[PDB]
């Protein structure tokens, strides 16, 4: 409804943290979950969750489950994808279950029950997300199989979940996507800043996976964050490490500790 | 929006079928699921689902999972109940997974992501249910842990899920609750008909469980169906049997086969 001050000096009002599947699950290993990694990440997320109570969502990568359930679905019945919803709910559960164990009010929410696709733009269609946050709880979210306006299912990566927050979050949204690289690498060298109004050089730098990636690797990652940033968010691609202290993610970007490697995406 | 003809001669426009946990899961046995029973029920539900495409929901009892996750939760943190949502999602998955296997477009939906409690009346708060049905799909639903307006979680039985349909379904709603008795037994003898405007004798007949029931056994069953029936639904309590042919549930109650035992609840 109003003028929002934004800048490297300002403190974010909302944290959307997305953790890559690959950081806790081996894609090509059915059912796999590094519990040690989950435990230790969960412990760092929980400290953030207490600071940002009702002002945070944790978004989980699909790992073996999500990439698995897309791999296997028959392409000739769009509806076989429905397995993906059951698959990514499994990962939300693991996080919530773990986070509650160390005192976080973590509640898993099924995105497919809350959000549809309407001309390719994901539409929040449930008031429950806003309510859970208002209650001071921590929504644990993930990618999903989403219905479009014609009833066809589409695989929707956890990377794009933050886009769903855009029309909902008042004030400063920060999106941090924890990944298995330090940021977008160009040339042996990571790009520190990307202007979301002209991300040309960032898109120019991406390479193709070894064919193993159902949700578009870095390209979908950049699409999502470029989309959020054009809508005001401060967005980051950085390496997730299960033991890494993340308290600085509550801090103005100006006052971030030394030698943190990231790619930041903003609409100057 | 208009005048709806209703009667024992008329054909229902919408089927809400609720199957008791006890019919496929042993409450006091953690994780248990009678696969044979699920397979065979699923097969009978699927024939209904094809007839009532986009005009049906399957509602699953919680069984070992749901009754288990309530049993175990610490009562002093209301938020421990969050386990119940992960628990009843497990059962929805099993049904959907099975139903899709024999060609049904079955999609599990998390009620807690769609519905809150507001002065004790469950409120549908997501447009997704209506949309999934409009797409011709079969929502697989269940009880859940639901947030109230103050942020406290409450255990919400599958038995009350039909109440959520009431403001949504145009025309004639039929609710069939498949259970482990033939109907409400009074006196050695089952009550054939209950007027939802004065259910006194029906409520008078209920006995207390052996203390083993977290969601109120027959009392919650009657509450839910009395609530639906006061709002126009035709409602039934009858014995679920996994091999029982259920094609007659699409038929006017007048033209139901011989010797079917049920208790019918209507607002004359
Ligand atoms: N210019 C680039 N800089 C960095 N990484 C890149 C670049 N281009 C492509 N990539 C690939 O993008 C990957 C990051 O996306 P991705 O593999 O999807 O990570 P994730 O989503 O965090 N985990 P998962 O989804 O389970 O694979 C890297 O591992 C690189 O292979
Ligand atoms: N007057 C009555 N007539 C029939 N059953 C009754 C009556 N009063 C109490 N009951 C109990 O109500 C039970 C039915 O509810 P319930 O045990 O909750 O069935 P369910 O919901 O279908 N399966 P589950 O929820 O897993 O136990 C019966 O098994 C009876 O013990
Ligand atoms: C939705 C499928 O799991 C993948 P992602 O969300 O990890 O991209
Ligand atoms: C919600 C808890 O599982 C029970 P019910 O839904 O089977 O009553
Ligand atoms: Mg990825
Ligand atoms: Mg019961």
């Amino acid at each position: 409804s109003g003028l929002v001050p934004r800048g490297s000096h300002m403190t974010p009002d909302f944290l959307a943290i997305k953790v890559g599947g690959s950081l806790f699950s081996r894609k090509d290993e059915p059912g796999s979950l590094d519990d040690d990694a989950v435990t230790r990440f969960a412990r760092n997320f929980a400290r953030l969750a207490e600071t940002y109570r009702g002002r945070m969502v944790l978004i989980s990568g699909g790992g073996a489950f999500g990439h698995g359930a897309i791999r296997d679905h028959d392409s000739t019945h769009a509806f076989s994808l429905a397995g993906l919803t059951e698959a990514t709910f499994e990962v939300k559960k693991r996080w919530a279950e773990k986070l509650r164990g160390i005192g976080v009010d973590a509640f898993p929410l099924q995105l497919a029950a809350m959000c549809t696709l309407r001309n390719g733009i994901p539409q929040l269609r449930s008031e429950v997300l806003r309510d859970v946050l208002d209650h001071g709880a921590l929504p644990v979210l993930a990618g999903d199989a989403l219905f479009d306006e014609h009833g066809k299912l589409w695989a929707f990566s956890s990377d794009r979940v933050p886009e769903v927050l855009l029309p909902m979050v008042e004030g400063r949204l920060r999106v941090v996507t924890l990944t298995d690289v330090d940021g977008i690498v160009t040339d042996d060298t990571i790009l520190p800043e990307v202007d979301a109004r002209s991300p040309e050089q960032a898109y120019a730098a991406l390479w193709g996976s070894s064919e193993w990636d159902a949700t578009g690797a870095m390209h979908t990652k950049l699409d999502a964050l470029v989309t959020c940033a054009r809508r005001g968010a401060e967005c980051f691609i950085m390496r997730g490490d299960p033991g890494s202290d993340l308290e600085f993610l509550t801090a103005p970007f100006s006052s971030w500790p030394a030698h943190v490697r990231s790619t930041r995406i903003t609409t100057t």
